[PDB]
């Protein structure tokens, strides 16, 4: 028993954590077999960062300029090239602690865990989820760029962030792996808005049902409502809207604690409706939603 | 920017994770250099839990009988030993992952993270503080016993907490690695109660400290108060009473934002009295105590 934000164990990443340094600029590199990922905004001095031509910024950059330090040692570069915002640096040494790896694309509303790094080393790891409006409220300092978000199935990595910016507001920007940003932000010193985000709905009613498991019951009510009904709800509380595809992933936490998924939808209505009455749930004064169903499930039975 | 509650990163711990095995139960051990330590229940059945005479079970155990498996392979195990509530397995072979280490106990209100594992494999990690009552609101399931808790400083992992057990009320129980519980709790299968639980007030602060930094400013307001005042209102709420070694370890992030540690405690004696009004702070609709200054100082800095 017991609910906490759970990371993915970060070994597996540590282990590719790597410093890349160009000119005067010092970043995180993402160390995958005999390449080198990073932001390619490694390339840039403070000013060129106002409005950057990253073509012509990297035409006078050679291999010999990009410096990759894997801990204490130095990794020879034998080709370099740009992939939309990231850099890929080839290098003359596979990483010996490559582990299984993918690189995916995540959607809006999935979870993942953080390793935030600094000059190429872990300083911390937590759980967070990519908000509707493709930014991440994370927590990060200047050096953390090229820090990478990830997941782990068994023993395989699916990496699907890679840390570029903060935007004004101090919510942050990034990658997927192939360096094509989540939401319309440019990597760019220039005053750049994130959409009005909206609570993942599914991931609170997945918290529910992990709080229903743990004990947490007081907010279950005698009421039903309608996917209709619920998402008129949902829009006047700025919810995302529910759908039969969110639904169906709910299936089995509904299977498991016998309430219909319709019914838990009755019980966040209400909550949205009256507030918490100054009570908690899991701990929380506020409705939850970085807790995918899969990442309840997983939780709640254990899966390593 | 940003403020998350993060973990350490885990892989110096992962590392060292082996599944233990004595009998029929099955939980995980901490191999560090030529000894697995594991919680001594590992050689009871579920029929001994109730009222288990340790000295007299162990000693139908042979070094044989407790099966260490590190991943894929088997660990010879050529001695046993039990320190208070921990086995001591020793094996003839040294861990070649074993990182620089420290056993240490640790006070309550301080923090460490905890990596989560079942038959020997990690499946995640969380940040936690050990309650003033000494318990651990974790998330734990069964074979998770022998997980443990850590902090880490630059290489070194200080070893601080391996988690035994669960009490009715589903807050966790466990030992420091010499075996020794943190409170007065007992590896036995009976009801026991924690004590009254407090809010751990000197990291409130620290978090009210860390919302400054991170533009949450809300909450401070046009008063001051003295230790003693302060205190009344601390007694009031179950908030642990500030001592002047709280304010001494507070100055730092004093420092940093000007905001005398007496005008904070102001804020947080009218967020006492008052609530939050329906806002939030960080993210949290109530007050977060599970960063200490130590953790807001790390984190707000960068350090790896
Ligand atoms: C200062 C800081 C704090 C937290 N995350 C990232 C950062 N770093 C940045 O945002 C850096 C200086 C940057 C500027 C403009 C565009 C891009 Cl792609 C990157
Ligand atoms: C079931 C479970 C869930 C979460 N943490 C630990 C556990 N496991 C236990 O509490 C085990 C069965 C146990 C029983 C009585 C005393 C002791 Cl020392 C250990």
């Amino acid at each position: 028993s017991g609910f906490r934000k759970m990371a993915f164990p970060s070994g597996k990443v540590e282990g590719c954590m790597v410093q890349v340094t160009c000119g005067t600029t010092t970043l995180n590199g993402l160390w995958l077999d005999d390449v080198v990922y990073c932001p390619r905004h490694v390339i840039c001095t403070s000013e060129d960062m106002l409005n950057p031509n990253y073509e012509d910024l990297l035409i006078r950059k050679s291999n010999h300029n990009f410096l990759v330090q894997a801990g204490n040692v130095q990794l020879r570069v034998i080709g370099h090239s740009m992939q939309n915002c990231v850099l890929k640096l080839k290098v003359d040494t596979a990483n010996p602690k490559t582990p299984k790896y993918k690189f995916v694309r995540i959607q809006p509303g999935q979870t993942f865990s953080v390793l935030a790094c600094y000059n190429g080393s872990p300083s911390g790891v937590y759980q967070c989820a990519m908000r509707p409006n493709f930014t991440i409220k994370g927590s990060f300092l200047n050096g953390s760029c090229g820090s990478v978000g990830f997941n782990i199935d068994y023993d395989c990595v699916s990496f699907c962030y890679m840390h570029h910016m903060e935007l004004p507001t101090g919510v942050h920007a990034g990658t997927d792996l192939e360096g094509n940003f989540y939401g319309p932000f440019v990597d760019r010193q220039t005053a750049q808005a994130a959409g009005t985000d909206t609570t993942i709905t599914v991931n609170v009613l997945a918290w529910l049902y992990a709080a229903v498991i743990n004990g947490d019951r007081w907010f279950l009510n005698r009421f039903t409502t309608t996917l209709n009904d619920f998402n008129l709800v949902a829009m006047k509380y700025n919810y995302e809207p529910l759908t039969q595809d969110h639904v169906d992933i709910l299936g089995p936490l509904s299977a498991q604690t016998g309430i219909a998924v319709l019914d838990m939808c009755a019980s966040l209505k209400e909550l949205l409706q009256n507030g918490m009455n100054g009570r908690t749930i899991l701990g929380s004064a506020l409705l939850e939603d970085e807790f995918t169903p899969f990442d309840v499930v997983r939780q709640c039975s254990g899966v390593t």
